[PDB]
């Protein structure tokens, strides 16, 4: 995607961050951003198309999709990356400051905890193929099947593990300080 | 998209802008432009395709879409970004000037207020799935369903909050001066 | 894809790696990454679309695909590349250390052995066109045909040979030390 | 495609290669790579889609395609380029050596002869529109028609002529030495 | 497309070319390459898809397309650009030589005359919508309609005029020498 | 249809009925029954089939038909014939009786008045092609078109005129007595 | 059809009719009724089905048929037969009377003249295949094609000639009296 | 239908039955049999065809029909007529006997009570358009719509009233004896 | 069909016709009428339906059928039977007369010769499956295939032989007189 | 159907048969033949049409039907009636003879036992909706659903009970002799 | 069908035929004609419709049917009945003559032998479901499947056995004379 500017600004920030923060940033680019842009977009690219329901109702497919995936995992991870990476750029701007750094890392930690919690609240780290929806255009509990459930589940687990690792890194960093 | 030149010119302008203006610019790139190019274009990419109406009239779908979304949110946000970012480049050109800066920020504020007002006037920060249209090819109040209503609503709210934050930043800046 | 940052960091690492490690890195870019991005994505791009089953059940296609390819070979190779390339960046970060280098190469070796083993466990280096699935929406052992089986098999063999060559390179390097 | 890194490394190698080798490299980029990336990918992009067979058997199309084109010409040319260009990078790495250069050029010559021979063995420099296939899902010698046969034939001839020219260049170079 | 390397090499060559040759090169990039990459690829992108014939024969569409457009105008113009631009790079390589320059310009002139002549021989600077084909799968002179005939005709005329202008430039240059 | 037995019994009754009653009976067979069996059944035979609504709702057609024609004109006329002809057979059975005959004719008159009144109440002697229905499966006032409206209207008028003539005959008969 | 009773009553009437009237009655049964029941019903049986219009409007076919054939020729001929044959049964009833017979034949003559005149007024003894209709559901002068136009025209001519012959017979009879 | 033989045998029986029994028999032919053969068979002729369910399951329509109408009303009424009319022919055979006649009428009464009771048990004298079925091929309570519900309801009521009248006739007859 | 009345009248005529005329009449009923009503109507019943042309033009099928079969063989044979059988009824009416009989048989002979000649003129005693039509809606010589060509040819030959036999019978009869 | 001649011959035979044989014959006409012609033909009329299988194989439906119902119940019952009724006509012909009558009744008994046994052997007095077939065109045990299974089962039971009653009648008759 | 007249004439002939000839005639009506009219026409009624081939060629179905069944078994049996029954009517006409009777029976025998021989020559008393046809519109040996093969085979065997029995009857009769 249009990730170049963020990468440039964070390369600028890397010269100011600590060792473990640098490790976190390389985890972000190599794992969070790269897997999201290179693999996932090809996976979730057929999310609306190949979501085939079991009715002749014309509108049931759109609505039952929106009831299944109110916000796709790709968009959610994108916003997670942005909201978790902004504090780094705040700190860099402050440089261009210990308590500032501390507030930066707690912002990261709290937002990322919020994101994993929200992801669990929406989709409990598993996409089942079947979804039974009862929205109005859909009559009487339509069965609707999802595309690439196993693959999507795998990438959810992988990215959730990456986020847990980022939390571990920040929780190690805060004690290292 | 073809955002590179604007980014270069605004990197040139960043060396001349204040602290809070720099914060505003990073808000613009990290939030306004990035989320618009990376996430939204994948969301609104299936706006015309998966807009399935409930008739056999051939032309009802095209017309009812145009009656629902006269101008998609993506194009509207693009024009919002451009019209809000041009004053920065005007000011930079003037540099290459206090009252100039002041007129710059009021231009930003007024245009952005206009854009949030227009967005509310068209789509009241919520895309409902159902739209009932009565254009001529559509006979007798056709029901037409929209793709990704919840996700689109979420991104509308997110970008509207970003714009409100930009207004807060400019209104803080004008008093800071 | 969005491979530029990894390439930059590994160009930085190339100045610190040995001769045989440099050979391994050029094998990675010229063969692993390039063939994956230039050829394979065009091959596996029609994996879900042209996977035509032999039933009128609406959901049988999605489910039988997911039962055939839980995770596509492209995503698997991407993760293989990432997990095999991260130790190089760890070592570079340590530079910016002999035992560190040794642990780096055994990490590469063990992960890559794990990946070839997993690939064999899932798909035994051959995609047959026919897959007979018995998932619930599919009634009574549906026949489902795959797109580009021979080509996909060829690229599996090619990439598996590349990975075996990387293992040979690392096993030559460890004795060269 | 993701050709930038190869181009950079070969620009590095150009300062070390002879005149005729430099001519060969410019032939590679201007003709082999550029025509493959700019024109051919648009040609062979509709290879699986518009390959319309003459049956109602659902699986006959996939299988008969795979029996016609086990590996598409685009992928084959990509691998040809890689396997023919790797010796240049080997030689550059050795520089960073006359017999090395000689072994480099014979590697190029032998691999490229192998590739033109394999291409002739698979597709005898002509794509006919009709292919009659008798694979199992296809009953009784189905007729299947190919998309862009004449154009594909033309590009096969053009690239085969380019490869013959590369062989002529190397065979002139080896005597020039 | 993947035009960057050619552009770089020709920027290198621009410092050595004359005034009128520089004008020719800017004509090439601004008109030949840019219009071909930015506009035409969007025009001819729906060449095979929306070519709707008037039969139920499954194979008639593929064959009648190939009989209409053996080689699309986009590919033809690409090869025209390459074959016309190679002499410039030959001359640059010779620099890194008056008779060399003269042979360069006559190569350009002769190849470009050949290309306009071939284009006239295939498609007489006008795409008519209707094409009546009598290939074997098509029974008894099928009518087949083409997509964007007027637009394609316009771009043919524009590019043919650009090529005529390049011939005028070279014929002015040769007398200027 | 299976009209033979009624015809036989009424041939038996004809020997006992008066002149004007015999005229009425021949009006019944020649006009009421014959036109109903020979022409109308061919007209209303395509009543449910070619009743094409303007929606993709699957159930809207069945329901909107039933809301348009709760009971088809053919069945209604059949029951009219039966209910109007039974008194003749009652009278014949009484023979095998002046006041009996009088009660017979008033039964005919009253039932036939009831039938023309009911026909007017349901379908006001005119089938318009368009019917706008709002039953539950039909969303928002579907337009539904009817087959053979003009012809059906003509036959309604013809049979209604026949019934009016039967009323005139009975009202002449009662005074003739 | 259900013609048996009319035939029986007219067999009763044949013993009372003259020679030329008997000829007329045999013309009626052998030509009018038999050809109508044996051939025509098979011809006009596909009148609504195979009337294929040239639009995607769902309702245009029903309406344009009704605008073409307000009342099919078969129903019209049936009513012609009935209205022309009733006077014979009136006369028979009067028997069970010269001026009565005369009024009978003028009734026949006048009604039959009315029927041929009406048939000419509706369909000028020729069914053309094409009908261009502009009813409301049909947009902008739809072309609609008719089934069996030539055959239907032939049977129209044949039955019209039969009716003209009946008029000649009655006009000969009235002078024979 | 093939009702002629029953009618002949019952005409033979009519000479032996009483007045009220003769009335019952004429009620049977004029109302039970005639309406069943002339009107109902045209009504229920589109029972399986135009029973359109709201799913893409192929088998749901057949099964849900069978679950709605295990035995159609037409077949049920046919068997009712047969089982109610057989005692008359038994009695006639006995003639060719007062207690025999009495047992005959109680057989009629009891069987007809059984038939109206069974009809109520299956279909409570009303066909609703909607039927919600949950048979195995039908997933999750499919909605299925019925053809001619109102008309079928009307004919059910009419025939049920006829049967009640037959019961009244027999209950009057038994006291008349 | 509705052949009963003709059969009755000709049974009346059989008592007056000679031996060979009686043979002719039994040939007519057993062969001409019976095979036409029992077999042929089942053959030609799918004449318009299964006449599948090779175009997407909607109207080409109707028109090309009418151009192939202006009048179907069944209708033609029906009219042949009528026009050939009327003289028998004329003669019977004259009875209820040698020169009358002679004129009767020459009428039969001449009309039947006319009918076989017309049949040859239209369809030369052979229905080929393929018909190539060029009517206006059909573009450029559409191929259209016929249903049951061989069977229809056989029945044409059989009925033509029957007619030739009738001519032989009449030509034997005229000399027998 | 064409049952009239059999009925006439058996009416002739009724004057010669005993009381219980006459009862059997009336059971045959009222129950066996009438229910078969009036109800069953309407039931089994949609046997091949609405037999919807669950595959896209074109030929699987025809073959799986033939594997389910090698001979439909209607044809089987027709042949049962014929083979059981022929002995009556044999006996009548012998009349126009006690041991002859005895052989007649044992023929009836044995053939009817054979028919009920064969019916049980084919379809065990119950049509289940689902049939799983594995014929060659059908791949891997297709599910195929039947139309009107419950109704068909009911009529099987009814006719089987009628046949058992005929056996009881004959077994009572043989002892009565 | 329209069998009544033949039946009447053969009832007239029955009074003149011998015992065994009468048996033959009752075999004809009860078995040949009745089974042909009551059962077979329902079987072969779906011969052209449900003959589903395995191609997208539009014309292949019509042609391959005609190549499979040049003349359906029903028409063939009808003609067999007629050609075998005509001698009986010839003999009756001669009555209204021993050598005449003898020539009659040899005509029957020879024609019926010819018919069974022709039936064997066309369809060897077995309809297989699969037919592989290579007519021109059908490309490359299409597979085409037949409807009701087993049932049709059974009725072929039954009618062939009936014909063999007729031959046995005539061969017994000729010796009985």
């Amino acid at each position: 995607g249009d990730w170049s500017f963020l990468g440039r600004l964070l390369e600028n920030a890397q010269e100011h961050s600590t060792v473990i923060g640098k490790v976190w940033l390389t985890v972000l680019f190599i794992f969070r951003i790269l897997v999201l842009g290179a693999a996932a977009e090809e996976v979730w690219g057929d999310e609306q198309s190949d979501f085939t329901c079991n009715t002749q109702q014309p509108g049931c497919e759109n609505v039952c999709y929106d009831r299944a995936f109110p916000i796709s995992h790709v968009r959610f991870w994108v916003l997670q990356i942005i909201f978790v990476s902004t504090p780094t750029l705040i700190y860099l701007g402050h440089v261009l400051l210990l308590r500032t750094y501390v507030f930066n890392i707690i912002f990261k930690t709290l937002f990322e905890v919020g994101f994993i919690a929200g992801q669990y609240f929406l989709y409990g780290f598993q996409l089942k193929p079947l979804y039974r929806c009862d929205r109005w255009p859909c009559p009487n509990t339509v069965d609707c099947f999802i595309s690439r459930p196993t693959e999507k589940t795998i990438f959810i687990l992988f990215m959730l593990a990456v986020a847990c690792v980022s939390l571990l890194l920040n929780v190690l960093e805060i004690y290292h300080l």
